[PDB]
């Protein structure tokens, strides 16, 4: 047949030397730059490349050029996806070092030793949308030695394939192959090891700890720990049934150097202190300092504008858990009044644009800044748009550079409004493009504000190493969204513009039509999420643009305007406002002024918020709907 | 600069030749046949041919670009009653020339 391969280390050379004997034609071999794949396609004549991302358009129209027959993959670190794989009529093959459906993840070799399996071995499967999970063609058992480590299971494996496909590869070339499917409820994934998970942990037992040496043994980084301050690496271990009532992680003896484990002492035979050279375990011993004894507060989150909607309710939530401690800022304090007898809330009344001492050394003593000051009512872009650009982006641009000057992680408050009107179905905070309207349409002045923000917040992160997370509200509410008053100015959000209404007995007015939609999210889910990326867990937030909004609850904002009246006729204190006024279609321009533009509809993508959370919204719109109404009719001084 | 009549006060103009539509690619064969065509190309060494190349391998990561960009000059126009008019093959041959007489030969 014809092929393009895609291989790299080891099983690429051994696999594209098989694919040649077996008589298949290589028209092209894809590797990485660092047994050299490159350099034997090179000794063989066959074109090589090695982009960063092959499923480029360019290189998949190139790779469709040479027209293969099936494409195989042996070993190859980027991820090839569907686009390209499906350009090959008989099929893509990948060679997994395991025996799948098991440790179908990445790092087989290490994880079977880790684990300390009996055995292992190589499985070429079919490749599908899922990783490793497509049907299998071949696999081939694989003995582990109790004295085997991760390079001489490698050769094992090396070899196992070398065989493998000797065989299988001449089935493929013609057809004779079964696709036996993986039995999914058996399939066990592990993802990638940092070294950070070669750490010995003295409290395990011996045989545990001495598999990990042995998963990790040279050339790999090494199995370690800590004397003290000093780090140690252990390259050959010993496990001794030999008892010591010694506690866990003392040391036993310093000849042969014996530490007691949570069963059983573990001998270290090699290591080597820091990145010193390796020595027996008796000089790695002194040259650590051992002789018989043992190896081995809350967060300050700074919040600015603390008294906000967003603010108020994220205070709340940290300050039920108790490794956190806030510091906050604001203008105003009557919605985090309640916290002030908090021992761990710590509130100042201030302005972002007058405290700088307080605001800069704050900066510099909490451990995440949250700038949560703005001003993200429309009627203002349009009616102060110079007022929203200097609080919403200069003032904010100041606080995002103390956080790099003093090196400190920012979770910054993006906006749903940055993808203005974007077409997508979704939108995708990683794909989705960024659309406004005309300089002639002000409203957009915040929009493109904030995404510039956005955008050097990135700079900083790619090029001088800022901690960050921008997250994307939409359409959150709920209780002291906005208020009543501010309100009476349309300085306020859609639902309490409505409340108001009903309250003073003026109609509910649907600017151009009200068809348009939004996708609500109930303030509760949306500081969920928020807690979440503070948690920034793993640190899968890091760099990470969230959104975070109910794509469930997607209303136009006539039915919004319908299911407020619903409750509000329900409502007990009803009789205290005067009858409805009814709906009314209005021009944008008799509200907003000239200028303004709008979003025809906006749903949000959350599989970021799932990747990197675990988060889902849970709140129905009608539940935040009543919340809001009630909080707000209960603000009205009935005398 | 003269805003005559004060017709450009607030306003936004495009300025551009709608006429001198072209793709990269011709931009180079219009190029590559003048350069043949011109007197000092003897001093330079032989085309070395064009090449598909990755955005990313030329802007690095994080490059993406625009497909087409046509202007509309009414506001031109309007406010100043301009109308492009050098073709651009004309503007390819100014160009090269400049530049060829900018490198020092010897
Ligand atoms: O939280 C959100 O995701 C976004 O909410 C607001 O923007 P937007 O949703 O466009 O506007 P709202 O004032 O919340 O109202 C939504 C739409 O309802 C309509 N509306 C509003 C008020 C009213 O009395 N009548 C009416 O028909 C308007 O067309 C308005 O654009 C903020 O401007 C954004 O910064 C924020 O990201
Ligand atoms: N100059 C300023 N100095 C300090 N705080 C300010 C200043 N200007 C505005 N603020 C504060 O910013 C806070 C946050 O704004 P607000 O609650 O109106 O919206 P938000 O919660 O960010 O809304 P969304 O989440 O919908 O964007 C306000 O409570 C206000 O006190």
């Amino acid at each position: 047949m014809k092929t393009v391969v895609f291989a790299y280390h080891d099983m690429g050379c051994l696999g594209i030397e098989a694919l040649l004997a077996a008589g298949y034609e290589i028209s092209a071999i894809f590797t990485h730059t660092d047994g050299s794949v490159a350099r034997l396609a090179a000794e063989r004549g066959i074109p090589v490349y090695a982009p960063d991302n092959v499923n480029h358009p360019l290189w998949v129209e190139r790779i469709a050029q040479l027209s293969p027959d099936v494409i195989f993959s042996f070993y190859y670190r980027h991820l090839i996806y569907d686009e390209i794989l499906q350009l090959a009529p008989a099929g893509a093959f990948n060679l997994h070092g395991s025996l799948l459906p098991k440790y179908r993840g990445r790092a087989p070799l290490n994880w079977v030793l880790v684990n300390g399996e009996t055995e292992t071995g190589v499985t070429l499967h079919r490749m599908v949308k899922r990783a490793d999970a497509g049907a299998i063609v071949a696999q081939l058992r694989i003995a582990i030695a109790p004295d085997d480590i991760a390079i001489t299971l490698h050769h094992k494996l090396c070899h196992a394939a070398r065989q493998l496909l000797e065989q299988t590869l001449p089935a493929i070339k013609h057809g004779n192959i079964l696709e036996i499917a993986q039995r999914e409820n058996e399939a066990t994934c592990f993802g990638r090891r940092t070294p950070d998970d070669s750490f010995l942990e003295w409290h395990k037992p011996a045989s545990v700890l001495h598999n990990m040496v042995r998963a990790v043994a040279d050339p790999w980084p090494g199995a370690f720990s800590y004397v003290g301050n000093q780090k140690f690496t252990v390259w050959s271990s010993r496990v001794h049934p030999h008892a010591s009532k010694a506690q866990p992680g003392s040391v036993i003896s310093v000849a042969p150097l014996l530490i007691a484990c949570g069963d059983g002492a573990l001998e270290i035979v090699t290591g080597q202190a820091g990145d010193g050279i390796t020595m027996q375990g008796s000089q790695l011993a002194q040259t650590l300092g051992l002789v018989q004894g043992s190896r081995l507060r809350r967060t300050r989150v700074l919040i600015l504008g603390v008294n906000g909607f967003i603010g108020n309710h994220l205070t709340e939530r940290l300050l039920r858990e108790d490794h956190y401690e806030v510091y906050g800022l604001d203008i105003g304090s009557d919605a985090i009044s309640r916290f002030l007898n908090h021992p761990h809330f710590h509130f100042v009344e201030g302005d972002i644009s007058i405290h700088s001492e307080w605001i800069e050394y704050h900066v510099k003593k909490c451990d995440v800044v949250l700038p949560l000051v703005a001003i993200a009512t429309p009627i203002e872009y349009t009616r102060n748009p110079l007022r929203v650009f200097e609080l919403d982006f200069e003032e904010n641009l100041r606080i995002i550079r103390y956080c790099v000057k003093y090196r400190k992680r920012i979770i910054f408050p993006s906006t749903s409004e940055v993808y203005g009107m974007c077409s997508d179905k979704y939108f995708d905070e990683d794909h989705s493009n960024l659309i406004v309207g005309p300089v002639n349409k002000p409203r957009w002045i915040y929009s493109v504000s904030k995404q510039l923000l956005d955008r050097v917040i990135w700079a900083y992160g790619e090029k001088e190493g800022l901690q960050f997370t921008l997250f994307r509200p939409f359409n959150w509410m709920g209780p002291r969204l906005d208020n009543l008053n501010a309100a009476r100015i349309g300085s306020s959000r859609a639902i309490t513009q409505l409340i108001l209404n009903l309250v003073e007995g003026s109609p509910i007015k649907l600017i151009d039509g009200g068809k348009q939609k939004r996708c609500f999210t109930d303030i509760r889910d949306g500081i969920e999420a928020l807690y979440r990326i503070i948690e920034n867990a793993g640190n899968r937030c890091d760099g990470e643009i969230i959104n975070i909004g109910n794509p469930e609850n997607e209303a136009s904002i006539e039915e919004l305007g319908e299911m407020l009246l619903a409750s509000f006729e329900k409502h007990p204190l009803r009789h205290h406002f005067p009858p409805f006024a009814g709906f009314r279609v209005v021009e944008s321009s008799s509200y907003y002024g000239k200028g303004y533009q709008d979003v025809e509809h906006r749903k949000p993508s959350i599989r970021n918020a799932h990747r990197c959370l675990d988060w889902e919204p849970k709140i129905d719109m009608q539940e935040t709907i009543d919340e809001t109404l009630d909080f707000f009719l209960r603000t009205v001084d009935l005398t």
